[PDB]
């Protein structure tokens, strides 16, 4: 957890060596107090509400015998912008005057300008001088005075009340404390990245993630190699070789010096940034192990040419090494979230261990052709097989080798691999006592780490697969339903092309819950930018405020309407104006073409001023794949309410291009044709229609 | 994504070149305009609001200056339905005279009458002669003409203003566009399919999937027999084989020109229908790995009769066809999403690398056993081992053959088989190094492939049985909850029985998830289609509105009562009418059956009319399997109240086979014959009766 922080009050908390002090604004005139600690309330003997929005110099602390010159000078100081100290005498809220050390400092910003202020304070009530408007005694005074400058004297200068004249060093030592506070005040009130101390590197760093993957990378090697020495015995021929490794153990060494300056993360700290704890950490930790692994051996044996016996026993130390690999437990934290690398990591236990199990069988073969001290090939084991196979036996006039040291290694590997994976050819295979032991152990294990694998791929498998199977059940049983209560072939397969569209659209991600994972502030700006089509183009929300534009967005749905999907049907209710970012529709009244509606339209019905739910007069078809942004009545009524002067703005503003609540009086012309036609060919039942007529006409007004 | 849609104002928005026009119903009476795009508003000087509803021939346009004649030559044109162009003068709404040149067109329809109509303009105001009411003078009258008048004058006719005569050539051409447009303006208001030009070919044809089909199909032959060509070597002994490897290559030749040319699908843009674009996007994309693969080889180097060396290299090159399976990507992206296929696909693949890793191992032994130039046989190999086994080894007087050609190919299949699948039999074996390290490797992907198969296996399995075991589970939790809390035998042997019944009819299908998956009007038609058992029979609906049928049916639930199970209680709160649709009930007061209810019957309470909750005077079971179509009261309620002139009509209509608020007034026959009985068998405590007879006297008023 890290991130770009203006950790600005933090920085003067632990600069303060326990002082007060208050913050103002520079720019804003009167320089308004915006900030004060628990220490200056103390002091002063004020809550911090009254305290601020009051002027940085202190106009409510002067009184009749502070000095106006001094004031004065505070004052064309903080018109300047400049670092000072004052001696000022000023009251109390309970009365009573005291000398104040203000120590004033103008902060400035990343953009190099001033913005705020700095203003710490200290007690020179006993130490300046002594006066009193009223008081029991002067004794009392004095008491009175000591009790009011404890910090100062307390524990600051608490070698300074044996000695005489305080005001030379004393008063001056406690004044560098501020001093280096002006320093200590130059954060600038900037979002700044964590301050780390020279000489230690970043644990997140892309330098320092290098130099892991380094450090992987060689320990990969030495597991490799450690054991292939250990048992085909190249016995150190080339000096190549040993270079390479006395450069490793240099560079494992270095690795742990690196380790020792480092960062950390704990639980609870998410940055440590204290060199001498880390290292202590560390030491605690995992240093001893570490060290041990990394020893140069081969450069030790080399110089001093000392005894045999020494050596070779020192050079089979060297089976330490394998324990190199226990700096991947870092990345296998760092890559244990992932599922796909998993796989992979196997994959290259799966290698060295075929490697490991390799050497050993190796080794086990040669302890076996000669065990006895009478030198009996014994017509058995893997090796002296292999040996009768492949060409080359053995004999003897000494004892000639039969195999090539490269082909065998290749060969146990082989047959370690075919033990592994379940293959289990048998042109090597194992014969006698402990081999066929060895033999059983690694098959134990070896179906064990491929049960493994298996069971990784298969998770992987299973974890890529989920997201698409669902919808794949979701869509059958949607067919299911759909068998099951006979609904008829056109409707059905519509519904089914919705269900397919919008999960090709989509691509299976559920835009509320999505909204939901986010917080408030974050989730309100991603719903603005989504009806960003809306705002930016209709002139109803130009004039519209930045908190009323959240409200709205808040409740702003989005519908993708199909081809011949309508929307409003005659006679449903209109509880949502929509607007058309995208798209085209027709509105059909009477099986009549009444309107065609485009991009950056509206309809609905205007509901603020009508204050009534009503019928949709015509049916609301869509002609192409139209996108529409729609916002339910009550919300938008409750949105307006809390903004009363947009609401008048909003009023004048949206025209709707469709009322859907109005009729529409019009004729069809073969009507009008019809009755044409037949005004050229052509009273005692006027009573019972006579009084309908009279009614209709009563109820017209 | 693709459907039937009817784009028509894009259309007409491609075709403008910049410029405006207005929509307007044919066959409603007066010509009423129901469209006008931004540019017409921007010219007139009308929001669209106030525009729709007028007449298209524009009776608020006219004034004093404009030509009644034209007017009616206008009206005659919109009465015959006739394309015609005209040059008229008329009014905006700041009252300042307008030449405009009316280009009117009659729209068609897919069933080949007129339905709308179009009317595009231009200014000829500049062109055509000057007139005004009102001006500070003529210059100014110019200006103003010239700044209304930038559409035609600036973009269209930008070569015209140098050269003189422009009312020959100029205007004329204008009008050519508008001319153009009559073509353009002839799409119909049809829901059609998506227009694409001609020599293309579709993404999604049937024709196109057939070709992708033959494509793959080729592509695996070519997988399968190059590396059989490349190691077996039958040395082109037949020229059939080559004729058909030509015939491939002339596919693929096809094929790549077929690409070039067919549709494509973007993540924003859901289909392309640029020829150009698309050829560039093919070019990016996969062209030139295309292209190197499928040049016919074989048959380029028959004709020319040159270099030995130059035709034996250029044959080797043939190893680039393995790489024709690009085409693959196609169907994996579409045939993943299934399960049960990629199993397949997966197996198809085991079965190529089997083949590949055959080929392989062949090669290998060719290369071992004549490596030396010393014609050392060397005893070893697998080959050789074959040889020896299945009889003819080797010899010579030259080198004769051992094993045949089919025979080899097919033994190396097996052992490939082998080492892939874990089985390892061994009569085949590896032996020598390079041969132990290319079995380990086969063995470590084997291995990997395996595992890969078994878990694409789990996953499918898992996947059947996810619908199933839930419901067992559920099935398995109920039992254990009725064995807790130690419910009666019979109750919770019905309560099992229920639960399986539902299971049995619904086949694990929750009813409201599908509805809340369909949208809203899909969701509403559903619903309908469900209910229509109780909208078709019942008197109460047929009079009932379009709407109403659809807000009733959101709010009508349906149950699947079981034989002896009541569904009101006696005591119970009567807050739903339900109608049966199916089965047959019986109603029981006192223990004693009052009413049987069957087909096309209700019962409940009159809500609308009493508006007061009331106690079930009655028990009501079920006798058969009964399906029961209820809806809550409120819901009712709120819907009845919504449809005012409706809820009268329902009142009239809805008569309830069985009320369950009145008592019914009755003696039981063996009570009466008792009472009867006692009649032949047979003051003072009368007072505190008389009482209670009072009160209850009082109490009856
Ligand atoms: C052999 C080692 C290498 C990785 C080991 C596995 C790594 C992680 C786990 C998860 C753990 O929980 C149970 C043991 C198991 C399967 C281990 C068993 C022993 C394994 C196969
Ligand atoms: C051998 C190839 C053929 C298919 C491959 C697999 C196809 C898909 C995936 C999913 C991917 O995620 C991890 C690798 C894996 C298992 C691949 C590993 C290598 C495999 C087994
Ligand atoms: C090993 O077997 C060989 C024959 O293959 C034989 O001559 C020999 O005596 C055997 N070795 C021993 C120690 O018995
Ligand atoms: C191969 O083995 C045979 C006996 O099976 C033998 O006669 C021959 O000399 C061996 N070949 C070589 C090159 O040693």
């Amino acid at each position: 957890l890290v991130a770009p922080q203006n950790t600005f009050l933090e920085n003067i908390v632990r600069r303060s060596n326990d002082t007060n002090f208050v913050l103002g604004n520079a720019q804003i005139v009167d320089w308004p107090i915006v900030y004060s600690n628990d220490g200056f309330c103390k002091l002063s003997g004020y809550h911090r509400a009254e305290v601020m929005q009051k002027s940085s110099a202190c106009s409510f602390m002067y009184g009749e015998l502070t000095d106006k010159d001094t004031v004065e000078k505070v004052r064309q100081t903080f018109e300047n912008y400049e670092m000072n100290s004052f001696e000022i005498l000023m009251y109390k809220k309970n009365r009573t005057p005291v000398w104040f050390f203000v120590k004033i400092a103008p902060i400035r910003n990343e953009q190099d300008k001033v913005v705020l202020f700095l203003c710490t304070f200290s007690d020179i009530t006993a130490f300046k001088q002594p006066i009193e408007d009223d008081s029991c005694k002067g004794w009392g005074k004095f008491a009175r005075l000591t009790r009011a400058l404890t910090s100062s004297r307390g524990v600051l200068q608490q070698l300074a009340p044996s000695v005489q004249k305080g005001e030379n060093v004393h008063k001056h030592s406690r004044l560098a404390e501020v001093l280096q506070l002006g320093s200590d005040i130059l954060p600038q009130y900037k979002q700044e990245a964590p301050k780390t101390p020279p000489h230690i590197i970043l644990h997140y760093c892309v330098f320092k993630t290098t130099w892991d993957w380094i450090i992987l990378i060689l320990t990969f090697y030495t597991a490799i190699l450690v054991p292939y020495n250990v048992s085909f015995k190249t016995r150190q021929n080339n000096v190549a070789w040993l270079v390479v490794d006395s450069i490793v153990d240099v560079i494992f060494l270095v690795d742990i010096v690196l380790n020792f300056h480092t960062t950390f993360v704990g639980p609870a700290g998410e940055v440590i940034s204290d060199p001498k704890l880390i290292r202590m950490n560390y030491l605690k930790t995992w240093f001893v192990i570490d060290l041990l692994s990394c020893l140069p051996y081969d450069v030790i044996n080399a110089f001093e040419n000392v005894d045999e016996g020494i050596s070779s026993l020192f050079s089979s130390l060297k089976v330490v090494r394998l324990l190199r690999l226990g700096r991947v437990a870092r990345k296998l934290d760092h890559y244990i979230e992932y599922g796909a690398a998993v796989l992979v990591l196997l994959v290259c236990v799966f290698g060295l261990a075929a490697h490991w199990m390799a050497c050993i069988w190796y080794s086990i073969g040669d302890y076996e052709i000669f065990d006895e001290d009478t030198k009996t090939i014994r017509n058995n084991s893997w090796l002296y097989q292999l040996a009768l196979d492949i060409g080359t036996p053995y004999q003897f006039n000494k004892w000639e080798g039969g195999p090539s040291k490269n082909s065998v290694y290749i060969s146990s590997l082989y047959f370690t691999m075919t033990s592994l994976t379940s293959v289990g050819f048998g042109n090597i295979a194992p014969s006698t006592d402990i081999e066929k032991i060895f033999a059983v152990a690694i098959m134990m294990i070896g179906s064990l780490l491929y049960a493994t694998i298996f069971g990784n791929v298969t998770t992987i498998f299973q974890q890529m697969y989920a997201n698409t199977n669902r919808y794949h059940e979701m869509l059958n049983s949607v067919r299911d339903f759909l068998k099951l209560y006979q609904v008829p072939k056109g409707l059905s397969e519509r519904v089914m092309d919705y269900i397919v569209s919008t999960w090709s659209m989509s691509r299976g991600i559920d835009t509320e819950k999505v909204l939901q994972i986010c917080p408030k502030d974050m989730r309100a700006d991603i719903c603005v930018h989504l009806n960003r089509k809306v705002f930016k183009e209709h002139p109803a929300f130009r004039l519209a405020s930045d908190g009323c534009l959240r409200a709205l967005a808040m409740e702003f749905q989005t519908v993708h309407c199909a081809p011949g999907d309508l929307i409003y049907h005659a006679g449903e209710s209109v509880d949502s104006l929509c607007f058309v970012v995208s798209g085209s529709l027709e509105v059909i009244q009477d099986d009549e073409v009444v309107a065609i509606l485009g991009k950056g339209d509206v309809f609905g019905d205007v509901f603020w001023k009508e204050a009534t739910l009503a019928q949709s007069c015509a049916n609301v078809r869509a002609l192409t794949y139209c996108d529409l942004h729609v916002i339910k009545r009550d919300a938008l009524q409750k949105v307006l309410e809390f903004y009363t002067a947009f609401s008048h703005s909003f009023s004048r503003n949206l025209i709707l291009t469709y009322n859907l609540r109005k009729r529409i009086v019009f004729r069809k012309i073969s009507d009008v044709k019809r009755e044409e036609e037949e005004r050229m060919k052509r009273l005692p039942p006027d009573h019972p229609v006579r009084r309908l007529f009279q009614r209709f006409r009563q109820q017209k007004e």
